[PDB]
DNA sequence: ATTATGACGCT
């Protein structure tokens, strides 16, 4: 009882820009706004691969990783924006810069962990504490939560349902207790309304957010009510929420580990995990995964929000699928040079912006017919931001993969250069 | 012939 720590010490938020690349194109081109539209890469093969879909378009069944010519079968009025092409490859600079706009606004409110180009985690514990002192016992009005849902409420139309649930939550709230986790979450949610308002004011971008006591719950909460809405998942809401939550829906259980949890334990939903002892879970899935699962199925997770706003690596990738696979030496060299030239641009810009240099170059390749997604991964020293030297070094490091007797065999289906191991500058 | 990334764990 009094000694089971309940994982209620922190207020963590997960903010996620709704269909981010689509929003970036729709800010730049108003004719796309409030319309079924998607963002594609390339156009020749089946109209290009779709990588982002507005919610209007999603209502027609358009999804990511779907050819544009097929999405047009589901949605004949679909509008398409194309990713920039530079040096023969997709170039995602417009979106990295829009992402930095968003991240810099979020960093004004709290410390953020950049989880990907369009989502960040937020540690709000200090901010909530400050705000609770600033209220001086004043009760939190529903007007401060115009877009917040309270998961599991109401108990016992859609905006109506939302406001009913918020009303029940706020009526139950104990505002004189500056240490009640639920109050803390509620103030976190007010601050997240403010963050999202500032993001939309200052960028035009809308997002969704989850507010809970840890990153996994925040992330799960954020997906509950999209787009342009935020969701508070309280500790108390976890048993019901998890009682029908497929295991695959939890961050990091969507793959082979989730599938083996399901198969080995003979369960479907996250809450069923609570019936196993910690030792049992460790015995099946290893000591780290076991401990993490034992706590996570109880709503408890300790992974900190890392203070890291900038990416840890800067990478350049291109697949060469099917017949476009590279089969000559000139081909591999020219594409390694294209890759190294984009990477050098991004790296010099990073050095000027963020006062740091990369020190290690990683070269990954895939060879045709190889089952694995990386056929080889070798690193070398990165000592100057020079595209020609970088491409020469990558070739030097992969050349003993050619089995020909000017040809390249097996032909290459992927090149990949990554600058890593940053040091202050 | 979803592709372009990017974080992190394991050994
Ligand atoms: N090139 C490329 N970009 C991707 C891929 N997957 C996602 N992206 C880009 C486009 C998305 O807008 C953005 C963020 O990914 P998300 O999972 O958050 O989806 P998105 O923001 O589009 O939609 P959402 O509103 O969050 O459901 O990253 C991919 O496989 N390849
Ligand atoms: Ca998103
Ligand atoms: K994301």
């Amino acid at each position: 009882g009094p000694h089971m720590a309940t994982g209620q010490d922190r207020v963590v938020a997960l903010v996620d820009m709704d269909c981010f690349f689509v929003q970036v194109e729709q800010r730049q081109n108003p004719h796309l706004r409030n319309k079924p539209c998607a963002v594609v890469q390339y156009k020749s093969w089946k109209g290009g691969g779709i990588i982002a879909v507005s919610y209007e378009a999603r209502a027609f069944g358009v999804t990511r990783s779907m050819w544009a010519d097929d999405a047009k079968k589901l949605c004949p009025d679909l509008l398409l924006a194309q990713v920039r092409e530079s040096r023969g490859k997709a170039n995602l600079t417009k979106y990295r810069e829009a992402s930095v706009e968003v991240m810099e606004i979020m960093s004004r409110f709290a410390v953020i962990e950049r989880a990907s180009i369009d989502e960040a985690y937020v540690d709000l514990t200090s901010a909530v504490q400050e705000r609770l002192q600033k209220l001086q016992g004043q009760p939190i009005s529903a007007d401060l939560l115009p877009s917040t849902y309270i998961e599991g409420l109401p108990q016992g139309q859609k905006e109506g349902m939302r406001k009913q649930g918020l009303f029940q939550w706020l009526d139950s709230l104990q505002i004189d207790n500056l240490t009640s986790p639920d109050l803390q979450l509620t103030v976190g949610a007010v601050i997240v309304e403010e963050m999202r308002a500032a993001i939309e004011r200052e960028t035009g971008f809308q997002c969704s957010a989850g507010i809970s006591h840890n990153k996994v719950l925040a992330k799960l909460a954020c997906g509950l009510n999209k787009p342009n809405r935020q969701t508070l998942v309280s500790h108390g809401s976890v048993p019901q929420l998890f009682s029908q939550m497929p295991i695959r829906k939890i961050r990091s259980l969507g793959g082979k580990l989730g599938a083996s949890v399901i198969e080995i334990l003979g369960i479907e939903y996250m809450g069923e995990l609570t019936q196993f002892t910690e030792s049992q879970l460790q015995s099946h899935f290893g000591e780290k995964n076991g401990s993490w699962l034992y706590a996570m199925c109880r709503g408890i997770e300790h992974d900190p929000v890392k203070p890291r706003q900038l990416p840890k690596t800067i990478g350049c990738s291109k697949n060469f699928p099917g017949k476009t696979a590279l089969a000559t030496r000139e081909q591999v060299q020219w594409w390694l040079l294209q890759l190294a030239q984009e990477l050098e641009e991004r790296l010099t810009k990073d050095r000027n912006d963020n006062d740091r240099v990369a020190t290690q170059l990683v070269v990954s390749i895939r060879v045709q017919g190889d089952k694995r997604l990386s056929s080889l991964r070798r690193c070398c020293a990165l000592t100057r931001y020079d595209a020609h030297k970088m491409s020469h070094d990558a070739f030097t490091v992969i050349k003993n993969c050619n089995t020909s007797g000017t040809e390249w065999s097996p032909p290459l289906t992927m090149l990949f250069l990554c600058a890593t191991k940053f040091s202050a500058s």
